[PDB]
């Protein structure tokens, strides 16, 4: 990493040459030259390169991604003048706020919008309730009213959320993972409305992005719900269209997910102050943002002054309108669990393979935080002698891919050893045999021969899956060691919980009320002791 010299990383699809011209104006007036680069998979590269105290001085990406960057401590905290804060829209500053502090500068704004055909529809509907009524009109001319990407949440969510559905309630500079508004009466209202639209075949419920794009661009469908990314195509489709506010369900506006292109400063950078000078006084100006926008469109922007001028275009104005009506994309990691838990729910509510409340309750509880009790964890996970006394096995689980997540814990119910429960839990959970998943366990006791047997069978039956098990203690009552040898030859990686593992569990699956991990006496000794026994068993 250089000094007296800025290096900036922006994605290839966003207009870099304009930013480089801005960087040239900076160099001209300053003498500090800046290099604008657009490398490949930079959202991946940067997290690696930054950890070594390297990489660019500034990083441009969607604000959602910057959460994991902030958690890894790769982004410097910024404290810009309350007078400068005002230059931009207040809601854009909440997108760059992680754990009650600012890690980035807001730049641009993306959000969904209602795209309608000006010929077929001179006057688009202001409500979702008009859509069936208007659908049956155009149905008579061999046309459809509305078609969009029904298969995926990002697109379907705005209708769901309009009556007060939400992902995680934003407390104040913070989301709590414990609370989720997925199964709320309003989400049920919006979702049921969607289900009614697909029941009457106002739209097929098989629809995807490509089908809806083909439909609208060839003049078949009057309205589609989509983003600036898709504007250029429709421009070259020769279709006369307009972009406007999403329709209002139950009188309340629909809530897309606002994305926010943001510039963030690498915490490893010595040039932090240089970066701030450049971003504030050069980039975030009418002049700088205009020069950037010329190279490639930014859509709506955070800077009020330039955003009034860009608002002279009603499309961009509509984007911004829907953004302010919408809700900031949460940057927290449990969002991984949100998507995957919603994605599959709406589909099952769409086909009708389950009911609305069933799908939404399933999704509600799947993407939501249940954290243990501290004393329960402390009592159940102790690896000592005389711990043969404790009765019911506990199991903390993480479902990985690393890509996506789901966390939780299970205990012995009526019958049903926890391993069998877990198998039942994940089995209900569909899976793509094309894709690969990585499951990690943390258990009180080991598995039992039966539990062992079944799990090994399950692993053989699902060769896409890979399992690793961290266990505090080994259970018996000849039998169980073999059972563990099956699991061995089955390709399961079995290990005993070391201190680092206890720390991990303590900071992951347990509600500690922000208390550190206190090692109880004889932890390491028993750990290596059980390790000797385990290594003796497996070999
Ligand atoms: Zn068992």
């Amino acid at each position: 990493i250089e000094e007296g010299k800025l290096v900036i990383w922006i994605n290839g699809d966003k207009g870099y040459n304009g930013l480089a011209e801005v960087g040239k104006k900076f160099e001209k007036d300053t003498g500090i030259k800046v290099t604008v680069e657009h490398p490949d998979k930079l959202e991946e590269k940067f997290p690696q390169v930054a950890a070594t105290g390297d990489g660019p001085d500034i990083i441009f990406w969607a604000h959602d991604r910057f959460g994991g960057y902030a958690q890894s401590g790769l982004l410097a905290e910024i404290t810009p003048a309350a007078a400068f804060q005002d230059k931009l829209y207040p809601f854009t500053w909440d997108a760059v706020r992680y754990n009650g502090k600012l890690i980035a500068y807001p730049i641009a704004v993306e959000a969904l919008s209602l795209i309608y055909n000006k010929d077929l529809l001179p006057n688009p509907p202001k409500t979702w309730e008009e859509i069936p009524a208007l659908d049956k009109e155009l149905k008579a001319k061999g046309k459809s009213a509305l078609m969009f990407n029904l298969q995926e949440p990002y697109f379907t969510w705005p209708l769901i959320a309009a009556d007060g559905g939400y992902a995680f309630k934003y407390a104040a500079g913070k989301y709590d993972i414990k609370d989720v508004g997925v199964d709320n009466a309003g989400a049920k209202a919006g979702l049921t409305f969607l289900v009614d639209l697909i029941k009457n075949k106002h739209m097929n419920a098989d629809t995807d992005y490509s089908i809806a794009e083909a439909a609208f661009n060839k003049g078949e469908t009057a309205m589609t719900i989509n983003g600036p990314w898709a504007w250029s195509n429709i421009d070259t489709s020769a279709v006369n269209y307009g972009v406007t506010v999403l329709p209002t369900f139950k009188g309340q506006p629909s809530k897309p997910f606002v994305g926010v292109l943001s510039a963030g400063i690498n915490a490893a950078s010595p040039n932090k102050e240089l970066a701030k000078e450049f971003l504030e006084n050069y980039l975030l100006t009418d002049e700088g943002l205009e020069a950037v926008n010329k190279d490639k469109p930014l859509g709506a922007v955070a800077l009020k002054s330039y955003e009034e001028e860009l608002a002279k275009d009603p499309r961009i104005a509509a984007t911004m309108e829907n953004a302010q009506k919408g809700e900031i994309m949460p940057n927290i990691p449990q969002m991984s669990a949100f998507w995957y838990a919603v994605r599959t729910a709406v589909i099952n509510a769409a086909s009708g393979r389950q009911t609305v409340d069933a799908a939404l309750a399933a999704a509600q509880t799947n993407a939501a935080a249940e954290f243990m009790d501290p004393a329960t964890f402390t009592y159940q996970f102790k690896n000592v002698r005389w711990a043969k006394g404790r009765r019911e096995t506990y199991l903390c689980y993480v479902v990985k891919r690393s890509e996506s997540l789901d966390f939780g814990y299970l205990r012995n119910k009526n019958g049903c050893h926890v391993e069998l429960l877990f198998l039942r839990y994940i089995s209900d959970w569909d899976l793509d045999p094309g894709r690969c998943y990585r499951v990690t366990w943390f258990t009180s006791w080991s598995p039992c021969y039966d539990c062992a047997r079944h799990v090994a069978d399950f692993l053989r039956g699902n060769p896409n899956l890979s399992l690793r098990i961290f266990t505090a203690r080994l259970y018996f009552c000849k039998a169980e060691p073999e059972g563990l040898r099956r699991l061995a030859e089955a390709g399961v990686q079995i290990a005993i919980m070391t201190y680092k593992d206890y720390e991990y569990c303590w900071n992951t699956f347990v509600e500690n009320h922000e208390r550190t991990f206190k090692a109880w006496e004889g932890l390491h000794e028993n750990s290596v002791r059980l390790s000797r026994q385990l290594r003796r068993i497996l070999q």
